């Protein structure tokens, strides 16, 4: 039931049925902390560079055709899905990512050389290193498939859930312009307006939202594909940067380019600093929705009263806006988030930050938790408030 | 493949193999949140929670036996391990953890129904909120389970590895008394200490630690059980906080009591507050500890070289025989995490609203995951660097000679203007303070060497 | 209208109504960065500092009687307010302090010189290092102003600030037990509760504040006296880190002892971050009191209206929960006052964390807004706080 | 020595010699809270505010010429700095600000009053309220100030103080290109880059400081003004909002422009939320530049030692000759403070309330400190520590010789056996990679230095 693989350490023991190797497990033994696996999306980012690094290195004479090929179809199945039970490691491990570098090239190598060989593992005729990782360090590699899976996350999950709510807030309010409502400064009585221009404020709030990733976005673009080691290129052959990006920019649809100074792309990471300060100011915006909506909703008979919310679950009759509950925490995690990306950020040395991967785990999740909340938050509030018309007009009315 | 249950709402399919109820399938449906389920030791502590509520209803006469026997039995078997399966409820729900409570309420009555009748689910002889759920609200449930989930967590992780980082920097430091090494302040040389005098510091830092956690617990063993809904203990009996708190003293052998002022535990987590405070000041004390030896042995010959780390993979691909202080570099990743876990407990921690805190589930989360990573990673480090490292002694002599400082340390031994001509010769001939020493017939290299010594 | 001093690094000009030397005035030049001063108390605790230190080095025979005597009339003198026009350097120097120790060393030899002398500035009789310096780092002598200060300033300003909330919060609310009010859970109408009953909430809140700060104070009584350039004690005698914390107790009548490893207090400030995060918590604490507040005296027709609160100042006729916004500003200032303690206490190196004057800044204007801002809305907001129980008891009758 | 003013509340004293209102001192009196006044540049920026809205106001006919004339001469000297003394009210007020607006609007009046009465103070001629706060609230004046004046500082403090560590950088660096230096990873022995090289990323890292800014400044050129207290702009005539927005543009030769939506410009301050992050952003950036030159300069002989950081003041009353790199540390010490001053403005920007963000006064305060202090500390840093700073080349050499990891570089150019030979000499004779390349007759002293170029 046990293969033996090695690496410079010596042997060590892998489950047969499992296709990664000797540093894989390694790190699988020396790092037992907490449960949290590197995110789908990073995975799969790592397994798109990994491709395209091949393709470039096949392109310039420097590998076997069966073995560029044999990589390519092995990472198309990565990409299927087949292999989610086999990139085990934790978060908390080396800070240059490493370890999780060596887990692709190992699982790569072991299915390319279990189709040329009829068994999976070891490095013949597939290399992790020599062919796999040709060209690469974990120092270039992490640095660009954290920033090809921010992106990916950013058009695939952040991007379209705000745009589900502009369209949502604006489809629900374009015949909110006859309510009249009291408006309240200091939470105290003040001069009135439209139900459909405070929810205006709400729209301009996330129009904005959507301007910042976009700008944002513009050196998340840009990848440290080929400074390598330390940021010189050495081992990297003149024009891989260059077409490494193209390709990856073709497959993703994405307009990926290169690093102009690499050096910067390893010893820092300030694009994701700056990222995550927009995901802290979408996180300000919609507490500040999510709120209103809790206040104008209070009641049914103590409150404010002006909205109705949709009732989706159970003090019998007592029905909560669970919905807001579940948004306004998602947006405390992700202001959190942002001061562990700060901090990480904050210490890099010489020529390479080491705290990668706590950076990109809490970029990756501060996205899928604003998207997936933001998506239930408009299909189970936003599409079925109601405005309580009577209730708004004898307010009003009251109004000194 | 499918049962059918039902609550105030209507009707709804639950998958046959699962023990859950109507509520929670509702719940799983209608917040799907990323990934994040209720962390393994805060469901048991909610099962600990419903296990004494259940005795102490049944000594007030308000269960009967075959009920109440019938709840203990599955409870245990929750406690046992055997349905781990079945709480599937992401952290972002319902701020008051109304979702997760009926998650326990409807498991714990289904593997009842399912003992009594032989068929799982539904409410009868057992019924979710009538009986598992009597004189309780979420209200008051669950931030009684958040109290009980962080001191199981503090004494079975957190206490035991900040004990097993203590034992291991004492051991490891005792005789290097005699290793003098150079003080560097402002990262400028500076003067000479022992090296145990540096690790003494460390030391400290933990011992500390530990004394501030106790200090943090105080607040976190008063329970919020029997403030019902809002606070008043309207559907509670008189005594049955008292004799809630006992039990789960007696189950838990931790001194648990009944919270005096119920409204301060429903309106605030402020405990959990002070609590998650103490874990970052844990965290910037690690922070220090890490980033010290990792500078200490950066090298092996273009840096301090001072200390050498335990060598347990390779660290990099292009070149090869290169080892990195990948511990350091994961305890202070969490380092960091902790720091950002705790600005999100502050910050939901002040937006309570009356009489009722409904940022539970997002508090009880991060305290729970500062605490684990805290203590997985100091375990880590403490196995594969504290245990193994040790001074590279020849090179830590070399680096405190070439410091020009230990003119100071000479000053009182060998008189002012003594050491000054030593210290002027060792910059005229570009020679150490030592070489100076016994080229001017002052000092020899052994009685050089002993004037240095901190004493 | 110039006078010369000196150092090692040559000769520099100070104008001749000013009692400071060339260390002062050279880090007055150097350091030109914003316009915030070390905080009053802090030089008032270092001044404190010097004379007991003076006392113990006059007592172990190291001083002559005449300097012991002036350097002791002297530093009299700066505690009573005489020269707050002479301790001009900024927080963002040396991370370590050794400016601001000069500027005290200085002042101190300056002010003796010219009553032995007639003159004053220079090192004769008086001299700044080998007299008034003796015995000391700044590396262990900031610290221990450090800790002074904030010990001072918490009994003196904190304490009593949330002594007198507790007080009129327990006075005002006393006889509020016939008030029956509904309850709000989620904002939602939910089960009664009397007024008197939701003000014990806020009542034990503070209680529980001022529990939380004599816990947090322990290590703040602990002195790094003693420890001198990198813990070890070079050039202080043996006794003097016991004698000078005793004298430091009976000047200030509050429990100061020696730090029993004063490698820990130099190299760190985890004392500091600990008491910070405890000021924190009370952030937190307030800022849910003063929101309630905030909420339960909206309108006065379109909010809850359930409380009165004083009209202080003056859309006419319409008055603000002025106090309330004062203080929720304060509770956010010292939350992220907090978070800068917290990333400057983890920045340590070796022997010595150099972002001491960060700290202290931070810990003591956290403890001075808290302490102002409470005690403002103590007097012109919770002193004359009354129900509106028509209001309350109409709420009351429509739940359902 | 007391002139009597009045307001709605009543009769209250204000000393003779200080030309602010009843208002003013009744805010002076009922919030003594610390003794952080308004900066400097915020007052200004209201004044600009004041001064352009009383234009505006004028050409529609809602001044009169002899009000408006002396409006614009008061607040000219207002400008011109002559009355600095006159703004007494701290940061902790009211949430609006208006009690800061009110300020401005009495003390405008006043300096008016005596010049065309002869005696300061009062409503007449010119009137408070109704003159010189005519068609405005503090609801929408206030967060026109909040972005005028951090579009003010931000342009006359931060783009030159990083363009001046710029140009330093490039300046310093040019001819760095032949000093070649080892690289570290983790901290451990890398392979070489050269000194320029390793500058490039800092340089990159101030010229993306620059870029983020004015993406950040987008949004704050966009002014509230014309909202009045809700959004709707009642009391306001058409076309003030866009008239007004001219006038500031023209007055500071800035692209100001009105706002689209009021009601995002009044509930919120997302714009300075934003801002906050990409001042984070440059903290972060900072504190990785000056931690690597503290790094760098090390020493001066048990550390790092490649750079030489220039000698400023004594750094040790104890240790004499001791020179501490206290310029990083101010740097640093800023940087950490930016980084709370940022969850302040973060937190404070969360708590918006229906219609009005009533955190103003606290969220321009922390953006306009952290603007000053990153500027005033970068300009201190350029002038007294990087405008000097020199490689120690001499040592900087040695450090790259004793690389093991020099072999990579090797491995192209003699063969991945050959360099194996020499690696494994190195080893057993305990020499530099140099010395056993010499030994084994494979290359000179000159072509090892050749090869390890970076190209
Ligand atoms: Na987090
Ligand atoms: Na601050």
């Amino acid at each position: 039931n046990y293969r033996i693989e090695s690496d410079s350490f010596g042997e060590i023991q892998i489950e047969e049925k499992f296709y990664w190797g000797a540093q894989t497990q390694r790190s699988l033994n020396n790092f037992k902390i907490s449960k949290q696996k590197m995110p789908k999306i990073l995975i799969r980012a790592l397994a798109i560079l990994k491709k395209c690094a091949a393709q470039v290195n096949y392109e310039f004479g420097d590998l076997e055709y069966k073995i560029a090929t044999s990589i390519d179809k092995a990472i198309d199945r990565i990409l299927a899905g087949e292999f989610e039970d086999n990139f085990p490691l934790v978060v908390w491990q080396t800070g240059s990512g490493t370890q999780t570098n060596m887990n692709m090239n190992e699982v790569i190598a072991s299915i390319a050389n279990e189709e040329l060989t009829g068994k999976k593992g070891g490095k013949f005729p597939v290399h992790p290193n020599d062919h796999v990782n040709k060209g690469q360090s974990s120092n270039d590699s992490f640095p660009t498939a954290m920033h090809i899976a921010t992106v990916l996350a950013t058009k695939q999950q952040l991007i379209p859930a705000l745009n589900n709510l502009l369209t949502y807030l604006q489809d629900k309010s374009k015949d909110w312009d006859k309510i009249i409502k009291i408006g309240r400064t200091h939470l105290q009585d003040a001069t009135p307006l439209t139900l459909k221009q405070e929810f205006s404020g709400y729209i301009t709030q996330i129009e904005y939202a959507l301007e910042r990733i976009e700008d944002a976005l513009k050196k998340v673009y840009l990848l440290a594909q080929g400074g390598t080691a330390v940021g010189t290129g050495i081992n990297s052959k003149i024009g891989f940067d260059i077409k490494f990006a193209q390709k990856v920019a073709e497959f993703t649809q994405q307009p990926f380019k290169t690093a102009p100074n690499k050096f910067e792309s390893l010893a820092a990471h300030d694009a994701l600093v700056e990222f995550s300060g927009t995901l802290n100011t979408i996180a300000v915006s919609l507490m500040k929705i999510a709120n209103d909506i809790r206040l104008l909703g209070s009641g049914p008979r103590c409150g404010l009263g002006e909205l109705h919310l949709p009732e989706n679950e159970p003090m019998p009759g007592k029905v909560n806006p669970t919905q807001v509950e579940a948004l306004t925490m998602v947006c405390t995690q992700v202001m959190g988030n942002h001061v562990t990306v700060t901090i990480a950020g904050s210490n890099g040395h010489l020529e390479l930050n080491v705290f990668k991967p706590v950076i990109i785990y809490n970029i990756l999740q501060s996205i899928e938790l604003l998207s997936d909340s933001v998506n239930s938050f408009v299909t189970h509030c936003v599409k079925g408030l109601e405005p309580n018309i009577a209730r708004i007009n004898t307010l009003r009315d009251k109004s000194l």
